[PDB]
């Protein structure tokens, strides 16, 4: 059997890999296919959407500031009248299911991006390049803190979290392999708080 | 003044921190400002795609594979006749201006596909964390094979090249600060090779 599943950005820059790898290990024969993009199936979406389709929150989830570890004047916590004093480095604000959209929804929040990418992952890659700042979550910080070289400070913002919900077809639902695959992917899910 | 730079993926991953980073050393009172997407206003587009606008080819760019080096079955180079019996990660197929679609272009290439992400710094997360392969520009995978423990194999393909471009609008170079631009834009973007 094939499953499609959408873990859309940034969660799939962790869940994908850790369903993948997983479902590889205790299922060699079930085949999984992972789909990032909110375009418009597809049995499962992971996100910080909810669809209305049955949608369950799993966890909800810290948000951080980023900045290189070599930043000339970043060291310590900010506050938060300094937050939008930065330059930003966000994905595209625009789109459907835009990660960084609701920290920067009003002009003078967007006027401090600097870099707008298609994806958390080079959003951290500019900011490891750069004096930009980024609003992240907290366990993508500290999967790539080392390797990028990040230091993770606090977001001192009343919005400093985001819930993520799994996803289906409500009328798919009624059947074995759909239910051991929901099973599956809350216990994975879960495992991030 | 301000200058808007479209710097599509996988570009953007070197070459937003590299324009930024210059720009913001020798003329402080300019500023630059980066999107990546490639939706529809925008300066200068530096892609691998040609806009008929002026466009200028700027070098031609090695594609490679990428593993990961803690892969437990690639090592050394692959036969053509391998390459599409591996699994792969690429960025969506569908999209204008895809940097993968180009090697996932029939059905049985396509099949390879486990993980279509939003852009190539997560594609190289995604492989670095699994047995999954990618193809990307030798300077990306050079750029981050040792953060993200990258191996880097030749592209057994006759498809084995990109040209990128730097584009802008024919009427708009009529003008010294858009020539400055463009000047110093082909100098950075031609060190790449």
């Amino acid at each position: 059997r094939v499953f499609h599943l959408c873990v859309c950005d940034p969660l799939d820059s962790i869940l994908t890999s850790q369903i993948y790898n997983h479902i590889e290990q205790i299922a060699p024969n079930i085949h999984v296919m992972f789909k990032s993009s909110l375009n418009q199936e597809t049995e499962f979406v992971i996100s910080y959407e909810d669809f209305h389709f049955t949608s369950v929150p799993l966890f909800k989830d810290e948000m951080v500031l980023v900045a290189s570890k070599n930043h000339p004047t970043i060291k310590g916590p900010l506050l938060k009248h300094d937050v939008y004093n930065e330059q930003h480095a966000a994905v595209s604000l625009d789109r459907f299911a835009s990660f960084s959209q609701p920290w920067y929804d009003t002009v003078d929040k967007q006027a401090s991006i600097a870099y707008q990418g298609m994806a958390m992952m080079s959003v951290l890659s500019v900011v490891s390049q750069t004096h930009l700042v980024a609003i992240a979550p907290r366990w993508l910080a500290e999967e790539f803190a080392e390797s990028l070289e990040l230091q993770v400070l606090p977001l001192p913002l009343k919005q400093n979290s985001r819930t993520c919900y799994l996803s289906w077809h409500e009328a798919a639902g009624r059947d074995k392999g759909h239910q051991w695959m929901e099973e599956q992917l809350v216990s994975i899910c879960k495992r991030l708080e």
